[PDB]
RNA sequence: ACUUAAGCAGUGGAGCAUGUUAUUUAAUUCGAUAAUCCACGACUAACCUUACCAUAUUUUGAAUAUUAUAAUAAUUAUAAUUAUUAUAUUACAGGCGUUACAUUGUUGUCUUUAGUUCGUGCUGCAAAGUUUUAGAUUAAGUUCAUAAACGAACAAAACUCCAUAUAUAUAAUUUUAAUUAUAUAUAAUUUUAUAUUAUUUAUUAAUAUAAAGAAAGGAAUUAAGACAAAUCAUAAUGAUCCUUAUAAUAUGGGUAAUAGACGUGCUAUAAUAAAAUGAUAAUAAAAUUAUAUAAAAUAUAUUUAAUUAUAUUUAAUUAAUAAUAUAAAACAUUUUAAUUUUUAAUAUAUUUUUUUAUUAUAAUAUGAAUUAUAAUCUGAAAUUCGAUUAUAUGAAAAAAGAAUUGCUAGUAAUACGUAAAUUAGUAUGUUACGGUGAAUAUUCUAACUGUUUCGCACUAAUCACUCAUCACGCGUUGAAA
């Protein structure tokens, strides 16, 4: 007789587990991998995986069409579900009425990774105004994202550079915001620069990379440039923020304040004493096609360097930012909504506005003994968080948290909520 | 130089068993997640185990101590004291709660372990160095050589213990396997004599030949780094958390649900291979039996008996004594679809269990999953969810391939079996034990390690330091209508 809350529905993220469109994964296995012997595909698919194994190392452009073959192979699985299951976030924390873009840019070095995901993910009946799409590794890349596409139902406008003369009210970015490993703190900065200038005023940017700590780094950085919670202490909650514009944080941060998890140099994860940080990321399960399966096999990918799934866990972090409309009405709103509005010290244990854009954020897997549940959560408090759920407290609220999974906002109240422990090795660096 | 390349032996498309994953579930107890690949402990999950779900149900509970009332004793003298035993008594006990709760202990994985300190001696003004040598030899630290170096301690080696061959002792050869058993002891790292080729040239290695030999294998035994851990079920202590609940008991359920996905094994796909039979009993080893084992016999399947499975009944043995238990493959005969390569009627023969002549004459008699009936074993209980027997059933499985296992050896393989642990009951799993007993040679590739050469503005040591840029101030000097 017991059974979920629609609270906790709305604030689960989505569960089911990941798959190719049919006719995307039947067009790649049947053209991208048949008239090249796999071997060779296998040596630079080793030679990408070797060169992106060191810690805290990045994504690289596809140089050669062989680099692309393999590309296309190995890493578009992963870039893919990561868009999908970043895409269906902000579909569903915007409502799926107000989600309707019709200028949209996807940036990322495979094929348009994030144009094939957003038109599986508002099926095939969305037929939106503009649809461009930059391809940076190599100009074959385009050729392949073409057919890619072609299966998918043209329209989409695959480019070599961003245009210089418009807008858009949807942007991803994947595997963007940072190229060199020096430089680090603000190259990002010179990134989101570039491309924040060119986001309408509605418009959603959704970016998402590796979920390694250097990651996790580059994402805490992106967000605390964007929205300088120094310059707004004691401002807790979700209002946009100045940067006529103003931006605000959809998710996966669930407050605007400093990010608890992050220390600023990526390499102290790399010592014996940084060797417990935290990093905050995310994981998704995505079946695994034919051609993925078909290629990791043999001693180059399928022995250990030194049984087996149908489907991958792949890892990423991600930032999503909404801009405000610009209007009278809208200014003055935020002006005062950040004048007169002392939302007040937001303790712990506080769930804030008791809605989507404020609930706490499962950020670790629960752990679930008999009769209680214990979550690590980022909360709107701006703070690292241990909530526990017993069925005495409650018995609903109990059967929620049992069903509770890392990533999904728990939107109810808890017995014990004390101050978690995550960020212990943080302080002392 | 791991690992690779080669050679050999296999296994490898199906069914089932057994895991993990996904999904479902009231629960399907617990395990991984920084991009090759990896959540994967089972010496037995029906109940218990059990940790999960549902419903009831217990509240100082498992212990230590305190302070009190009741009986029991012992003493003194009913009372005093001691103890014991109950009932309360509150600190609390308890916790398969937490590693995003840490540190030791350890548990493993990988690298280096002829090498690290110490003491002297010597060289340099000194920081330091300890030198030839960055040597030779072997399959490898297994062995030498040299030189301002030489020592001791650990480590390694030797040594030790197995196995093997012998000697002594022991056994009144009925506990008999004296072909054996277990104590002590010896033996080998084999010793030699030559020939040839190399050699630092003999007082040396490679071989080969001759001689004495039973002599041919094996394990263990140390530290230093570095990684991984919470079924870290390889623990302790501490931190924090629950204290009508996250502690505790009972009933039932679940851990066995199936669209799927991948590992591990068992059974198969027929003739260099399966089946039946083979009583004066072809031939073992290592084990186990007081919380047992179960012989022979009788009876029913069933049928003259045999075999196989239960039932009745306990003979010996608690053991070098009796039982588990007549080891099986091996070997002999017979049969075996595809196969008109066969069987049958007539004749026929110096092939007679046989030959000739004329007519007739894709899944089988492989496979045993699945399904049905009726019985049986354990246990109190076999529905979810055990094993066994008989009578019906009779599926997929044929061709070729990705892929992978192991590699001189009493090893692989074996339609060769035997035994033990866990068990009241269930092994296609694990660990032991013996029987038969092969093949093949290694161009190649190599992370990585060890020495080295050169460079060095780095020294908390390239995630280094220096240089230059960008803003903010404070100064200084030089020209000046
Ligand atoms: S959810 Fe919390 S921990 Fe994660 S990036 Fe946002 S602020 Fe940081
Ligand atoms: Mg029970
Ligand atoms: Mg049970
Ligand atoms: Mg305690
Ligand atoms: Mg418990
Ligand atoms: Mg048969």
């Amino acid at each position: 007789e017991l059974r979920l809350l629609s609270k906790t529905l709305q604030g689960q993220s989505y569960r089911d587990q990941l798959e190719l469109n049919p006719d995307v994964s039947k067009a790649i296995n049947n053209n991208i991998m048949a008239v090249h012997i796999p071997n060779n595909l296998r040596r630079v698919a080793t030679n990408y995986y070797k060169e992106i194994q060191e810690p805290n190392s990045l994504h690289r452009p596809c140089r050669t069409k062989m680099e692309v073959d393999a590309h296309i192979a190995s890493i578009f699985l992963q870039n893919y579900g990561s868009i999908f299951q970043s895409l269906k976030e902000l579909q569903k924390r915007v409502g799926p009425d107000n989600f309707k873009p019709q200028r949209i840019l996807d940036v990322g070095y495979g094929p348009a990774t994030g144009i094939v995901a957003l038109n599986d993910i508002l099926g095939p009946n969305y037929r939106p105004d503009l649809k461009d799409a930059v391809i940076l590794g190599n100009a074959e890349m385009q050729e392949r994202a073409k057919i890619i596409l072609s299966r998918q139902l043209i329209m989409t406008n695959l480019r070599s550079s961003i245009p210089a003369s418009k807008e858009y009210d949807l942007i991803i970015l994947t595997h963007q915001l940072l190229h060199d490993g020096n430089q680090f703190p603000i190259q990002v900065d010179e990134n989101i620069e570039h491309y924040l200038n060119i986001l309408a005023p509605g418009g959603h940017i959704v970016i998402i990379e590796r979920g390694n700590p250097m990651g996790f780094e580059i994402i805490a950085r992106a967000r605390q440039i964007t929205l300088r919670p120094e310059n707004f202490p004691d401002e807790f909650g979700k209002i946009p923020r100045p940067w006529n514009y103003f931006l605000k944080v959809i998710a996966p941060c669930p407050h605007q304040r400093k990010c608890p998890l992050q220390v600023g140099n990526p390499n102290f994860y790399t010592h014996k004493e940084g060797k417990d940080l935290k990093f905050c990321n995310f994981q998704k399960s995505i079946k695994r096609p034919k051609f993925s399966i078909e290629l990791k096999k043999g001693k180059l990918l399928a022995t250990s360097w030194d049984n087996g799934r149908d489907y991958e866990i792949l890892n990423y972090s991600y930032l999503i930012f909404e801009r405000s409309h610009k209007d009278e009405n809208t200014l003055k709103e935020i002006k005062k909504l950040r004048n007169e509005n002392v939302n007040g010290k937001y303790d712990i244990g506080s769930l804030g506005d008791d809605t989507q854009n404020s609930w706490p954020r499962i950020i670790n897997d629960p752990v679930k003994r008999k009769g209680h549940v214990m979550m690590d959560l980022c909360a709107p408090s701006g703070e690292l968080e241990k909530w526990t759920v017993s069925r005495s407290f409650s018995k609903q609220i109990y059967h929620d948290a049992r069903k509770s999974k890392k990533g999904d906002l728990w939107a109810s109240a808890a017995k014990t909520q004390i101050k978690g422990l995550g960020d212990l090795n943080v302080k002392k660096f």
